[PDB]
């Protein structure tokens, strides 16, 4: 299993502009287009992202290209963040994917705000970090996904996804 397959599972694949769980305009494999409530606005960001007049529909290749770019931006992001880097550096391979998953979803800023859980991850106190992670809006609004991520951090294995 690997991060791409992992997120492909958490995000799914949609070729037409849709509303995510928070109600924002997204496409592809979890690619957020805009937080704005305007469809045209969303349409414009898409055209711009893709580089063509899309009319809100893309192809698989196109979805995949944005997904490559977004996973890349996420890794880089983490590696560029003073708070996230040290954590990432401390982890093993599986768990590193789990951290990428969260930053993909919420952004660096978002994740960098889990101060406490982060410190617990750095310290390798898996069951404690897991409990702390669950005490969050993130967990409360997306229980199933958060559980998978959390179990990965707890176990260091891919069982939640197998
Ligand atoms: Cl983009
Ligand atoms: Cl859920």
């Amino acid at each position: 299993m690997n991060i791409f397959e992992m997120l492909r599972i958490d995000e799914g694949l949609r070729l037409k502009i849709y509303k995510d769980h928070e109600g924002y305009y997204t496409i592809g494999i979890g690619h957020l287009l805009t937080k704005s409530p305007s469809l045209n606005a969303a349409k414009s960001e898409l055209d711009k992202a893709i580089g063509r007049n899309t009319n809100g529909v893309i192809t698989k290749d196109e979805a995949e290209k944005l997904f490559n770019q977004d996973v890349d931006a996420a890794v880089r992001g983490i590696l560029r963040n003073a708070k996230l880097k040290p954590v990432y550096d401390s982890l093993d391979a599986v768990r590193r994917a789990a951290l990428i998953n969260m930053v993909f979803q919420m952004g660096e800023t978002g994740v960098a705000g889990f101060t406490n859980s982060l410190r617990m991850l750095q310290q390798k106190r898996w069951d404690e970090a897991a409990v702390n992670l669950a005490k969050s809006r993130w967990y409360n609004q997306h229980p199933n996904r958060a559980k998978r991520v959390i179990t990965t951090f707890r176990t260091g294995t891919w069982d939640a996804y197998k």
